[PDB]
């Protein structure tokens, strides 16, 4: 399964998400065999140098596989981005990353700065795909409205708890492509899990809650990185396109919404 | 101490918080509040006890002038002629005919943002309300009501505390003329964290305080309205005994490194109650 990106550019809505020795490599390379053609991580994490390696050691070529690396905080700011870049460039073993995003909004100006130094690399075609991570509203807004090159990712915590629904809709109304990280609730797993409506759902057609959670996500079109490094659940993640829920389906995962927020709010950020 | 709102209609900095609770400990606490020296009360529809905030506020022998009286409008209400209802429905159970301050109490859209207001907008013109704000919203959502509305917003009541401090938010306020008012200004539910917190606790010692009276006095600081809840009438004479001291440079610095970003209540945007 494929989606277009504004700049024409497809991503698969299935992809590897990656974590803070050596499991990153037992993931990644897992997941390529798997069925994956997404790999997704960032320089906090520190796995740049692992990630990369998996994606050589099992030859699918590189251009059948999305990768996707973001820029840090600290390093905000033209130059520091550009370098920063080529960091994780280096060590990701690579020339070229098909999405680049900030990490979180540290402010107006440190965003655009930044971005510029984005569409910089956007044209001398190190980067296929450039957006944010983190970004609400009047974040998006002010990228939309003082750049020159449309954001095309927003990846941001979305799972059945908080669905994002209106963070959703500004975004496709603007052609920019939601991407949801921690899909299975992260490390509020056990809530999930023990849902009695999820699991009604997942009796019904045979697969786990975490399958439902993940399918959930693709039938509102969302680009989904599920968060797993034991080996034989990344198969199961990936396991999601032998079947379809119904509205019936869709209308009960709605009522989940608890609009309870895991990971930080998107203007306090101080690291 | 009070701010004034961008009408010149004075509003004091410290309030009671009310609370959905039990039978007469609403009324017993704004009481034990306004006898403490509290002239700020802080309710809701949906809290259920605008009838004995209300009946506490007549029989305290306090001029009502000089008592700030807040109540919101709930999410089913929203709409222009739901709203003016709600009103007289909030403003009946209360026991006044004129309320100092109405809020929208989440946001549910734009259009019913508006279309609220609106009904806001004409009970400010009727001398029925005289401040009106909003709560939970976030700066998209003021930004549509500074752009759409005729009588701007003069207070915005968001969780604030010293896990989730808003600098951000309160800077796009202030520049707007916008006063933030905290909620859950001692992490309510989650009041652990906050009296667990070592620099809290530190700074406690300089001056002679407990860690509540601490949080309350450093949103002061930042001129910020705060209305902490409590149904226990020592803490409320604790919580408002705030005005005796202040806090330095360091303490201040100190106080803002302990932001973690937390959000504790229901994100902005994903509001389906």
């Amino acid at each position: 399964h494929s989606v277009k990106l504004n700049n024409n550019y497809e991503m698969p809505i299935i992809g590897l998400g990656t974590f803070r020795k050596n499991d990153a490599y037992n993931a990644v390379k897992a997941a390529l065999e798997g069925g994956y053609r997404h790999i997704d991580t960032a320089m906090i994490y520190g796995n740049e140098e692992e990630v990369g390696r998996a994606i050589k050691d099992s030859n699918i070529p590189r251009e059948e596989i999305f990768v996707t690396t973001k820029l840090w905080n600290t390093d905000q700011g033209y130059e520091k981005t550009l370098e920063a870049f080529n960091t994780s460039l280096k060590n990701l073993g690579l020339d070229y990353i098909d999405l680049y995003l900030i990490h979180w909004f540290k402010g107006y100006d440190n965003a655009l700065s930044t971005y510029r130094a984005f569409e910089t690399l956007y044209e001398e075609g190190k980067v296929k795909a450039i957006g944010v991570s983190n970004f609400n509203v009047h974040h998006l807004m002010y990228l939309m409205e003082n750049a020159k090159i449309p954001p095309m990712v927003n990846q941001v915590e979305t799972h059945v708890t908080l669905q994002n629904h209106f963070l959703h809709d500004y975004c496709k109304k603007n052609n920019i492509q939601l991407e949801a990280y921690a899909p299975l609730m992260s490390h509020q797993i056990k809530d999930l899990l023990s849902n009695e409506t999820m699991a009604k759902i997942a009796k019904k057609h045979d697969k786990t809650i975490p399958q439902i959670a993940i399918r959930w996500l693709i039938e509102r079109e969302i680009v989904v990185i599920p968060k797993s490094i034991t080996p034989e659940r990344i198969v199961q993640n990936f396991d999601v396109f032998d079947f379809t829920l119904d509205e019936e389906d869709m209308k009960s995962i709605r009522s989940v919404n608890t609009g309870k927020k895991i990971f930080t709010e998107f203007d306090n950020v101080d690291y």
